[PDB]
This record gives structure tokens, C-alpha cells and sequence, in this order.
């Protein structure tokens, strides 16, 4: 049996060091012979608002909108937006699932974190109990390859953006390890803007490299010590 | 003389206790004297997906499309996109900037996400030259009213979601800081749709009461040592 690959893919410009980075993880998972799926969020310009419209039956309390309650019985009701339902089945079927972007805010861009605001609904992706290590999403392997505008020097301990692992916490530890997912040291391509010809050659190598053995790497411990070391 | 506040609302419904925060706040503030101005993005429906309709006019470079490049040109160009202007003129005029937003995945709802990648581009928020503690929104004041679905227990250094200045370091720190902004302690109503009426009406008029003297406010030590540190 093969495995099913997830790459959410938020970048506008298809030459840019993280197009070449989505397609450096594609053309290697493929040449492994692995099914292979990718969300080009910008491409299909995705909806990054949590609105009403996300539902579309009657709603529970319509007095009072709460997203949260609304979309957690839209989902059970099967009455949830159409483009909602279609990243669901990818993440469900997938065994991975890659978020390819730029740093934005120390953050992910605002159309992915629509997809993560969205997508990963209650009922879903969690519950109530069933979140970190009994995550619905449980089983499945979550991976960030993060391309940054500062270098290495500036996200150590001491540097002016503080250590790298900082503001990974949010989306490793708050998103994915709260859904289930098994997370594996994420990717960061350093300054890419800032390197020559030659770095960046060798940060997508890096990449495609990695992922030859990404099927055999364990997760690392998401825990608080590991993103801030006590 | 006098002091201009902006409040950017991130929330679906007015009825919401996040509504109510904001519309609190408009009101101690108006009666304070302080001009107030409000930014309700779901209401404006406010683009949060950063592309090159942000750029009115010929790109830098039509070719390869660099958001952040095209965009600081664009600032420099006063050929920025209305919207983002629009903001970015409330922005430059207020004196307090209050974020009214509930907690969506240890951070900002995608909306708001989008405002702060949109509105706080190179050449308006900050510079090559000029970032952190030389940013160039220096001087004005920023704030974070958020609101919680964990309990304050859950938050804590030994909890599940952990201690809540965690999530806060790239907020506060990453975007708020890298500008130059002065950050005042942030305001977090512990989750409030767990909470009696008798508990949230406490939240509630906690954030009045605390808006009484927040011209009298020091700035928080914005360092690692005081969001993970001891
Ligand atoms: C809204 C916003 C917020 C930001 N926030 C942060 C932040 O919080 N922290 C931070 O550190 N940075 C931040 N930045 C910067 C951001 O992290 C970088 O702009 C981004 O990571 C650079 O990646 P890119 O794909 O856009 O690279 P590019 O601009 O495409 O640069 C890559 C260069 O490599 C070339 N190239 C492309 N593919 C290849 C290939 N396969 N082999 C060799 N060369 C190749 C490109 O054509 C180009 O010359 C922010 C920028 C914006 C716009
Ligand atoms: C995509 C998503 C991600 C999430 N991520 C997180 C996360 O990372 N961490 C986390 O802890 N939680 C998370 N949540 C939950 C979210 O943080 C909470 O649902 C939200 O903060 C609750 O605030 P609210 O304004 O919606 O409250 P409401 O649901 O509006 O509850 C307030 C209650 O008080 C009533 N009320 C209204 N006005 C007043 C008033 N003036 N005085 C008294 N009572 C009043 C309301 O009608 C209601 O009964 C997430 C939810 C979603 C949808
Ligand atoms: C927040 C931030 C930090 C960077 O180091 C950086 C470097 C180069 C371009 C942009 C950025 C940026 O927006
Ligand atoms: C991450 C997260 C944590 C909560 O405590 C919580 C509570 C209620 C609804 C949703 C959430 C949520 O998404
Ligand atoms: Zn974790
Ligand atoms: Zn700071």
C-alpha cells in the first residue's frame, strides 16, 4: 500500500522559492509513488472568512450566530459550504498533509489561515473531549515547510525575531497537535530573498532530499519544552 | 490635544459577547471625549487574501509577482489599493489601535489575519531601517482584547493549551512590536460562553473600569523573557 499526500500550497507567484518548493515535494512524492493532492489556495482563491454562508440548512440559533456551534452542526448535518466539504476529504484521505508558505506575521498568510479556520471545523478535526493527543485528525503526519524574509541568526534565542521555534507553537502545538496530527520537524528555507543562487539551491535541494526518508522520520515532541526549552 | 482610538472588530455577530466588549469600549472612550473610530471587517466584508489587486497601476514587475515588493512600491507610489489606504489613514491618525477579536487557533481570526498582512505593509509599518523598537507606527499605543473557549486553568505554564502569553509572542511581538507599537497588557475574557451571566457582566465591565485609566497605562516589557521567561 502506497500513501496519500496533502500539500497546502499558499503562494501567489508560481516561480517563487515556495512554488519551486511545492513542486520540488510533488515531483519527489510522485517519483516515489505516492498519490499526491494540491491545494493551490490562491489559485483557487479561497474563501478565508469564517461567514454564515459556510452553512447552508436552517441555522440552530439564528438569533445569535456562534460560528463555532453553527458550523459544528452543519457538519454533522451535512450542511456545510461545498469548498469546506472538498478540503475535508483530502485531509481525511491523507497520511500527510504539508503546508508549503512564506512567514507572514510570524504566522501563515491569511488566505491559509482561513483554510485552518474553516476546514479544521468541530466534529471534524476535534471535539469536545478529543483534542492534542485524542484529536480526531489522529494517525495522521503534519509537516510546515516555512520560507522566512529574516535569516537563521535572527530566530535564535538571542537574535531580534527570538528562537524560530516561538512562533511555531500556534500552528504546531494550538492547530495541528490540537487536531490529532503527529508533527514532524517543520522546514524552514531561511531567507531565500536574501540568499545567492547557489543557497537557494541548495534549500530546495535540502528539501527534496528530506523527503526521500520523510516516510521514515518520528514526530517530534510537541510539547512546551521543545518550542521554548526550560 | 485630545486622543484618536481605533478599533479593529473581528466578529460575525453584534449580539456576540465580543460585540458587546467592542460596543462597550466605544462607549467609555466617546464618553471619555476620545475620538473613536471602528473598523467592523466582516461587516465591510474586508479582503483579507493578499494579491495584486492591492496595486492600482503597472507592478514593479509584471513578470514575477513579489507581494511584499510590489506592495511597499506601491505604498511609496500611492498606488496601494483603497481599502488598505482607508485603514491605513485611521491607522496613522489614532493614538490607540484596540483589537476586538476572539481566539481563533491561538491566533486571530483569518479576517483580521488578512488585515494585518494587507494594511501593515513595508513603507507604512515598518522599513528596512526601521522596525521593533524603531518601527515606524512608534509611538502609538496597541492593545489585544481577545476572547477565549478555554478556561484561564487551561492557560496556565503546567495546562493543556499552555501559558497564554505563548500564543500571544507573535502578536504582540512578531507584528504589534516589529511596527512600533507600544503594547499594553492585553485584555483576555476567559471563556465567556462557559461563563455565568453574572461572570461575563464581571468581564465585561472589567474592560470599562480598565478603559477609565488605560491613558495612564505603562507599556509591557515586550521581550521573550517576559511572554516564556520568568
Ligand atoms: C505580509 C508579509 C509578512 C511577512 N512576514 C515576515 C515575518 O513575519 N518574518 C519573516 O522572516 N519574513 C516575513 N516576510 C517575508 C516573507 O517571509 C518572505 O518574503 C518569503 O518567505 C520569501 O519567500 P518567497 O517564496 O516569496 O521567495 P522569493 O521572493 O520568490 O525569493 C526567492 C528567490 O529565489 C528564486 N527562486 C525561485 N525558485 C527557485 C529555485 N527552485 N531555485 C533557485 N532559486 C529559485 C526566485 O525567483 C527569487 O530570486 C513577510 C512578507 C510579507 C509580504
Ligand atoms: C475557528 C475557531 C477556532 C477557535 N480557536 C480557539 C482557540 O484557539 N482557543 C480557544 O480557547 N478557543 C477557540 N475557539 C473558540 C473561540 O475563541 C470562542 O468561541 C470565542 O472567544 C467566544 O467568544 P464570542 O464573542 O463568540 O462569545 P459568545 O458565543 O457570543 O458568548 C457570549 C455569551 O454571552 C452572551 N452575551 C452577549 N452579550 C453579553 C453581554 N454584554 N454581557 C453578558 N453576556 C452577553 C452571548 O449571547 C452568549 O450567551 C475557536 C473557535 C473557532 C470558530
Ligand atoms: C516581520 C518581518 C521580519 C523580517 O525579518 C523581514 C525581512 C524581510 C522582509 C520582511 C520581513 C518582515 O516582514
Ligand atoms: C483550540 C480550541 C481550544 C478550546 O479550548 C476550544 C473550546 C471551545 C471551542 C473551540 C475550542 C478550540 O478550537
Ligand atoms: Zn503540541
Ligand atoms: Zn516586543
Amino acid at each position: 500500500a502506497g500513501k496519500k499526500v496533502l500539500i497546502v500550497y499558499a503562494h501567489q507567484e508560481p516561480k517563487s522559492f515556495n512554488g519551486s518548493l511545492k513542486n520540488v515535494a510533488v515531483d519527489e512524492l510522485s517519483r516515489q509513488g505516492c498519490t499526491v493532492t494540491v491545494s493551490d489556495l490562491y489559485a483557487m482563491n479561497f474563501e478565508p472568512r469564517a461567514t454564515d454562508k459556510d452553512i447552508t440548512g436552517t441555522l440552530s440559533n439564528p438569533e445569535v450566530f456562534n460560528y463555532g456551534v453553527e458550523t459544528h452542526e452543519a457538519y454533522k448535518q451535512r450542511s456545510l459550504a461545498s469548498d469546506i466539504t472538498d478540503e475535508q476529504k483530502k485531509v481525511r484521505e491523507a497520511d500527510l498533509v504539508i503546508f508549503q508558505f512564506p512567514l507572514y506575521w510570524f504566522s501563515v498568510p491569511a488566505i491559509l489561515k482561513g483554510w485552518m479556520d474553516r476546514v479544521l471545523c468541530q466534529g471534524f478535526a476535534f471535539d469536545i473531549p478529543g483534542f492534542y493527543d485524542s484529536g480526531l485528525l489522529q494517525g495522521k503526519l503534519a509537516l510546515l515547510s516555512v520560507t522566512t524574509g529574516g535569516t537563521a541568526e535572527m530566530y535564535t534565542k538571542t537574535g531580534v525575531n527570538g528562537d524560530s521555534r516561538y512562533f511555531l507553537w500556534p500552528l504546531q502545538h494550538g492547530t495541528l497537535h490540537f487536531c490529532g496530527f503527529k508533527v514532524l520537524a517543520p522546514q524552514i528555507s531561511f531567507a531565500p530573498e536574501i540568499a545567492s543562487e547557489e543557497e537557494r539551491k541548495g534549500m530546495v535541494a535540502a528539501w527534496s532530499q528530506r523527503l526521500q526518508t520523510i516516510w521514515k522520520e518520528e514526530p517530534i515532541p510537541c510539547t512546551a519544552h521543545w518550542h521554548f526549552g526550560q
